[PDB]
């Protein structure tokens, strides 16, 4: 082999299709027990099997969305369609527009330089201190390549106009956008089809499906003043708390006993809830509503804090050793949180690793709060086993 | 503010500087309890703090000379040396090193391709199978934009020059390298001086030399066939067994008896240690010599194999219900594998996403191993459990 083959020089847009996997996550199926909301049964956990990157790619759609929500405080709703026969994920939101302008530098018209033209972004400026969830510029450049068709509408009154352009073929094909008068009230509509072959599938299954459901249904208890639709009709979760009731509030624990779960919105920023685990240690959490399904620094900033109360309450009836491992492993905790410019270590963002100093706000659980928690089972279940 | 001024694009080098996290981790101080190798106790778990960044730079130049034992089967050695005075780190190895050529479609030598530009790599032809670390093409251009000064130097007999060429300021400043006939034994020898100010350090601490000192005892101990010296002395690790020792040979349970600690070296690319936890779930990994402390789908993979073959013999002594996270909670694994092509969520490469079927070999522990398994410790802790 030639010094030319062995050693080789790709493009950025080249990297992606050969190097998915750091950009989209795994392009290969996965099996594993996870929480999805099924037709039959809503919300439920089961083994599923699905293709990461397929899933990432729809959420970072999603996600776009909800961050309208802070250019926008006025926006009110994302509206979600799946169609399985079709290969057609749609997702709208109102609120405010893309401006449709040339952009003055790029020399092409602003929807086009932001969905067509990697590293293309308006949360590069770190002065502001932003609670969403871009930051890096990628994610709907990234669902473009992995789709066969990728269509972006907006209309922004500011601006008079709309915009709509379709890009077919993985980026690689596109045509002249459609540019109209607009007066009327504002929205943003990314219209995709997946390209499947690039995820070994021949169509959107019903794990998929429960997948991308259950996400919307995190939206909807993850995005405060922001209602959600699936499929035409509104998801009844109205906020957080009701959004938790999804996972424990139908449920027992293994002695017979309603799990007692408690809750507390410490400020605008944070709101926790808590319950037993029979498990191990369970977190459900959101940051700037990116689900971040491997935990991280917001995880451990609350559940330290519990853990150091719950140790103190059984150190007062233990008289051997307790461990915080030990204590962690009893807990289920579910956290809603917004944090100034998140750092994550991947693109799909499972792991948010910002110290809590840099958050941006505090999160500080009150004495009544920790009361309840000592009165959820955790303890008991401790003292149990200090016997 | 204007459209261009909230509307920007990046090029690929400032976007490595604005958002370092998805490349080499998070730039700004971790303290967290860990195993490093310190000068007055060797190997032991204590509270550190340090820069993931830093240590990840290193860990790319680390990889990439134990990669060389893939290019090279004869390499014998790696010669590493850290002096915080001079803030001057140095990685050398032996075997083949680097054609000292100009690259006929680059137009430029091919270590200076390799080194000063992004998206280069010899290890981008996935249809040969390889069990090196190297995926991507970033690792050593990473090191390069976060070092005031990175200096490579190789040397190919095959091509009769040696080859000297240095950076400075980030990557953005070079001079002519210096070629010369050479006619000796290869090498290549990777310097640099990390740019302590983009991780907010003064100086190279205790910290992270005792962590990238265990990084060099965690290649004696995972690269087969390859020595390690650390500071001018060789290090006493002749293979992973002997590696494993310093975590595992002194120890004793909180019943003051040794751990009993069993192997099998299933394969020439799959090397398992096992013994008790008593803090919970604990994993030592190597995928093709990166340390995947996050795990990934190979710890999984020799995890469910002792899970299912201990909760059968537990069983066999129970007549309630013993569940698989109970299991994992007891056990401390060690594992030393080479796997074809591997994948990763992040640059970083910390969690191993390949499934199973796709490694290129199995690992399928014998009933001797469940066996002695059996009598390390962990069916008597669950047992003792089920009263
Ligand atoms: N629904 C939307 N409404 C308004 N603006 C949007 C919408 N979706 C995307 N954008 C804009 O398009 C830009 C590019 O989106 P994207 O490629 O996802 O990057 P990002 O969200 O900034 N960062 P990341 O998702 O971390 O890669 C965003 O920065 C927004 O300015
Ligand atoms: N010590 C070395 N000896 C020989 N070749 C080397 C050495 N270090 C680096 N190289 C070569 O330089 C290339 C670029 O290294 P690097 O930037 O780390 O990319 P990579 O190792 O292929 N992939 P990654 O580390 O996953 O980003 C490698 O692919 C090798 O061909
Ligand atoms: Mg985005
Ligand atoms: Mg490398």
């Amino acid at each position: 082999a030639s010094v030319e083959r062995v050693y080789q020089k790709k493009t950025q847009l080249e990297h992606i299709l050969l190097r998915p996997d750091t950009y989209i996550g795994s392009v290969e199926p996965l099996t594993q027990f996870m929480w999805v909301y099924d037709e039959d049964v809503g919300m439920n956990c089961r083994e599923v099997t699905f293709v990461p990157g397929l899933y990432k790619i729809f959420d970072e759609i999603l996600v776009n969305a909800a961050d309208n929500k802070q250019r926008d405080k006025n926006m009110t709703c994302i509206k979600v369609s799946i169609d399985p026969e079709s290969n057609i994920i749609s997702i709208w939101n109102n609120g405010k527009g893309i401006p449709v302008v040339e952009h003055k530098v790029e020399k092409v018209y602003v929807p086009a330089l932001i969905f067509g033209q990697l590293l293309t972004s308006s949360n590069y400026d770190d002065d502001e201190k932003k609670v969403t969830g871009g930051r890096n510029g990628y994610g709907a450049k990234l669902c473009n390549i992995f789709s066969t068709k990728f269509t972006v509408e907006t209309a922004c009154k500011e601006y008079k106009h709309s915009f709509k352009q379709t890009w077919m073929n993985n980026m690689m094909k596109t045509s002249e956008a459609k540019i109209k008068h607009f007066d009327g009230e504002d929205y943003t509509c990314i219209t995709f089809q997946p390209d499947l072959s690039k995820f070994k599938m021949e169509k959107l299954d019903k794990d998929i499906v429960a997948l991308m459901t259950r996400r919307a249904y995190d939206l909807a208890g993850s995005c405060r003043g922001v209602k959600v639709m699936f499929n035409g009709k509104k998801l009844p979760v109205n906020g957080f708390r009701s959004y938790v009731d999804l996972y424990v509030k139908d449920k027992l624990d293994e002695t017979g006993v309603a799990l007692k779960v408690i809750h507390e919105l410490a400020n605008e920023r944070w709101d926790v809830c808590l319950t037993l685990s029979e498990k191990g240690f369970q977190q459900i959490s959101f940051v700037n509503s990116i689900a971040t399904t491997k935990g991280g620094r917001h995880v451990d900033y609350v559940v330290d804090q519990v853990v150091g109360k719950l140790i103190e309450v059984v150190k007062k009836k233990n008289k051997v050793s307790v461990k915080p491992f030990q204590v962690k492993n009893h807990i289920w905790v579910f956290i809603n949180c917004l944090i100034e410019n998140p750092t994550f270590d991947s693109q799909t963002k499972e792991n948010m690793t910002l110290q809590p100093k840099s958050f941006g706000s505090k999160c500080q659980l009150s004495e009544k709060f920790f009361k309840a928690a000592s009165n959820c089972g955790i303890v008991e279940s401790i003292l149990n086993w200090v016997k």
